């Protein structure tokens, strides 16, 4: 034991001992297991990108769809932090209408995308938003229209403004799309600093406010990178809210989060990064 924050000491002690992979295995072994029956139904086979990544039945988002209410998406509700997120897979070509249906129904203001459509030659996500202002998208199945209004491209991420219209009612909403383009699969962001700039931009937008529905967060499978993002955010929230900042047990927060969706944080290095981002981020809270 060393005495000279509680979070920082844990980190150094873990980093010296090199037990990230071990602690990460603890989390894996200790993680909740709940059924995903609806997800495994034969008729939902083509709504899942990966057959080993499913939403738990209890926390899955249901489409207000007359036909089939299933989407591979989970509500993560963090009670003390008072923040909610929808974590979802990268939409598939046949589930883009569902994806935007969910955004609409859940009254989300932001979408946070943590992957690229193509990574190392592999398709990770459908092109679910318009890349060009002049070519808008219509989703006929769910009766939605989607138009790129503007985009602000930076080195490590892009922010877009989209206009989502419910064609039935002709209501329109502005959705903000926060796209971190330099976070490789099973990897970590280019640096904690760039990650936190991104996070603070999402926050400053008001997208994570209780005034709106839960932000929709996705990567490819909606667990590794998305898990890292949310865990960092929630931990920083708890530090601000609590009289004791150093009381925030990152491992325990992650396990709580894992009660709502499987596999959040997919490598030991992502775990390490999340600790790192929270410590560095704590300065700015
Ligand atoms: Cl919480
Ligand atoms: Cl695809
Ligand atoms: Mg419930
Ligand atoms: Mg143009």
């Amino acid at each position: 034991n060393l005495y000279f924050s509680e979070m920082e000491k844990e980190f150094e002690q873990i980093d010296k001992s090199g037990s990230w992979a071990a602690i990460y295995q603890d989390i894996r072994h200790e993680a909740s297991d709940f059924p995903c029956r609806v997800a495994k139904l034969p008729k939902n086979k083509n709504r899942n990108r990966y057959r080993d990544v499913s939403p738990f039945d209890h926390s899955r988002i249901k489409l207000h769809q007359e036909d089939n209410d299933y989407i591979n998406a989970s509500l993560i509700k963090m009670e003390e932090a008072q923040r909610s997120y929808i974590l979802t897979q990268g939409p598939l070509p046949n589930t883009c209408g569902h994806f935007w249906e969910m955004v609409w129904e859940q009254k989300s203001r932001g979408v946070v995308m943590l992957n690229r459509v193509m990574e190392k030659g592999s398709l990770k996500c459908a092109q679910y938003w318009p890349q060009k202002e002049e070519k808008e998208m219509i989703f006929e199945d769910t009766n939605l229209k989607l138009t790129l209004i503007s985009e602000d491209i930076k080195s490590y991420y892009t922010v877009r403004q989209l206009e989502l219209e419910n064609l039935t009612t002709q209501e329109t909403r502005e959705i903000l799309h926060f796209h971190y383009t330099t976070w490789p699969d099973f990897g970590v962001p280019e640096s904690p600093a760039s990650f936190l700039n991104f996070l603070f931009k999402v926050r400053e937008s008001g997208s994570l406010s209780p005034e709106h529905g839960p932000v929709v967060v996705h990567c490819s499978a909606g667990i590794g990178r998305s898990g890292t993002f949310c865990l960092a955010d929630t931990c920083l929230l708890l530090m601000d809210k609590r009289k004791d900042p150093s009381s925030v047990d990152i491992k325990k927060v992650l396990l709580e989060m894992r009660k709502f969706r499987m596999g959040l944080i997919q490598t030991a290095d992502q775990l390490r990064f999340s600790y790192l981002a929270v410590i560095e981020g704590a300065k700015f809270i």
